[PDB]
C-alpha cells in the first residue's frame, strides 16, 4: 500500500496473509475471507509451480512480524481458478481458496459480504484498499497491515488510461489522477471494500497497475459482483 496508514486491530477481520513457508517463511499475496472455509484471492499469485503444501494462510492477524511458530494457520484444501485464466495476462485474475479446515468468527477473523444482486446500478463510495505490501514503487513488504482510501474510476476513464489492454467490464479501477495512492506487490488478492447502506461490501480483488500509484495511472481491480455467478457455482455444495 502506497500513500496509506497502518490499520488498527480487528478493523478490517477478513484480512488475510498468503504466505509460503520454505527454507525461509514469506508473505506473497493478501486474501479475503469470504466464508468458514474459502478466501477470495487474486488467481496470478498462483503463478508458480503447483505446490499448495507449502502454503500457509493467516487470519486474524495485524503484524507480520507476530508470526511464529505458535501462530495458528490455515492450510489450502482445493485452489480453484477460473477457467479463462490465462498465465501472465490479466484477464479473470480471481482464485477461490478452499481451507482444510473451517474457521470460526470473532472480532479478529470474521467475513467480508459479498455483493448483492439487487445492487448492480450502485456506484460505490468510501473505498479502502488494504494489505502487507509495497509502500513505494521500488519498495519492501511492510510489517503492520495498510490502509488508504481510494476512488472509483469508470471503466471509460481506466480503459483510456490503459490502451496497451483491454479493460472490461470484469474489472473495476481505482485510483487519483496525480496518484501518490496505490496498492503495490504483495498487496495482490486482497480486498478492495466500500461501504453501501452502512455495510462493507468486496467491491475488487487487487490485481495490477502499471508501477504503483503513478499520476493516471489507476489500480486495476478484479470485479467481484462480475464474478457472483462463478463464485457461488464453484462453492456450491449440496449436504
Ligand atoms: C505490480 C503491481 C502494481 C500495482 N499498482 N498494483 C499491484 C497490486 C501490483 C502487483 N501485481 C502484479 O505484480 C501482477 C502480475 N501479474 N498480474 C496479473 C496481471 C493483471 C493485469 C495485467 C495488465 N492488464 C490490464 C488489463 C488486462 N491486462 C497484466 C497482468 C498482476
Amino acid at each position: 500500500i502506497v500513500g496509506g496508514t497502518e490499520s488498527s486491530w480487528g478493523e478490517w477481520p477478513w484480512q488475510v496473509s498468503l504466505q509460503v513457508k520454505l527454507t525461509a517463511q514469506r508473505h506473497l499475496c493478501g486474501g479475503s475471507l469470504i466464508g468458514h472455509q474459502w478466501v477470495l484471492t487474486a488467481a496470478h499469485c498462483f503463478d508458480g509451480l503447483p505446490l499448495q503444501d507449502v502454503w500457509r494462510i493467516y487470519s486474524g492477524i495485524l503484524e507480520l512480524s507476530d508470526i511464529t511458530k505458535d501462530t495458528p494457520f490455515s492450510q489450502i484444501k482445493e485452489i480453484i481458478i477460473h477457467q479463462n485464466y490465462k498465465v501472465s495476462e490479466g484477464n479473470h485474475d480471481i482464485a477461490l481458496i478452499k481451507l482444510q479446515a473451517p474457521l470460526e468468527y470473532t472480532e479478529f477473523q470474521k467475513p467480508i459480504s459479498l455483493p448483492s444482486k439487487g445492487d448492480t446500478s450502485t456506484i460505490y463510495t468510501n473505498c479502502w484498499v488494504t494489505g502487507w505490501g509495497f509502500s513505494k514503487e521500488k519498495g519492501e513488504i511492510q510489517n503492520i497491515l495498510q490502509k488508504v482510501n481510494i476512488p472509483l474510476v469508470t471503466n471509460e476513464e481506466c480503459q483510456k488510461r490503459y490502451q496497451d489492454y483491454k479493460i472490461t467490464q470484469r474489472m473495476v479501477c481505482a485510483g487519483y489522477k496525480e496518484g501518490g495512492k496505490d496498492a503495490c506487490k504483495g498487496d495482490s488478492g486482497g480486498p478492495l471494500v466500500c461501504k453501501h447502506n452502512g455495510m462493507w461490501r468486496l467491491v475488487g480483488i487487487t490485481s495490477w497497475g502499471e508501477g504503483c500509484a503513478r499520476r493516471e495511472q489507476p489500480g486495476v481491480y478484479t470485479k467481484v459482483a462480475e464474478y457472483m455467478d462463478w463464485i457461488l457455482e464453484k462453492t456450491q455444495s449440496s449436504d
